[PDB]
């Protein structure tokens, strides 16, 4: 009946069906098919709304939502064509301190994380990767590994 938070959807330039997730983001042709834990690593892009607009990789962050969520989207079809790999781009990409762990932010349960961030972990199965994630952080790509 389709895991949590899957829907069909139509794409309007094939008219093939697909499966859309709106908790996670995620998009796919396929067919889809709770833990006290999960591990999951993270690719942060933050922009000038972000409640903290700084990191590691600028002093100042003056992109703005829709900057933030292109580069996401860049992002998420580089390592969905496999050009790059999600690790890679983490570590020279995100704008989160877990960048110098490949984004792996280790295991947490409900309760540690915002809202939506979590709500989208909980919702991947090992091994699935989520679409753009917004929270009050920025916007993320989340990779479930546990
Ligand atoms: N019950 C709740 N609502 N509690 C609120 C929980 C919020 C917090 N953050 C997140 O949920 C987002 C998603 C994963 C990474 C993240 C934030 C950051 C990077 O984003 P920023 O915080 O610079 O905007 N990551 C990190 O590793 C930490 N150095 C950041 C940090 C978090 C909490 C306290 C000190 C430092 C958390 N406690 O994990």
């Amino acid at each position: 009946k389709l895991p949590p938070g899957w829907e069909k959807a139509m794409s309007r330039s094939s008219g093939r069906v697909y499966y859309f997730n709106h908790i996670t983001n995620a998009s796919q042709w396929e067919r889809p098919s709770e833990p006290a834990r999960v591990r999951c690593s993270h690719l942060l892009v933050k922009h000038s709304q972000s409640r903290r607009p700084s990191s590691w990789r600028q002093e100042k962050i003056t992109r703005t939502k829709e900057e933030a969520l292109e580069l996401i989207n860049g992002y998420i079809q580089k390592i969905k064509s496999g050009e790059e790999d999600f690790e890679s781009l983490a570590s020279q990409f995100s704008d989160c301190s877990s960048a110098k762990a490949r984004g792996d932010l280790g295991a947490f349960s409900r309760g540690q994380m915002q809202k939506p961030f979590e709500d989208a972990s909980f919702a991947l199965r090992t091994g699935e990767m989520s679409g753009p994630v917004f929270t009050d952080s920025g916007i993320h790509i989340i990779l479930r590994t546990e």
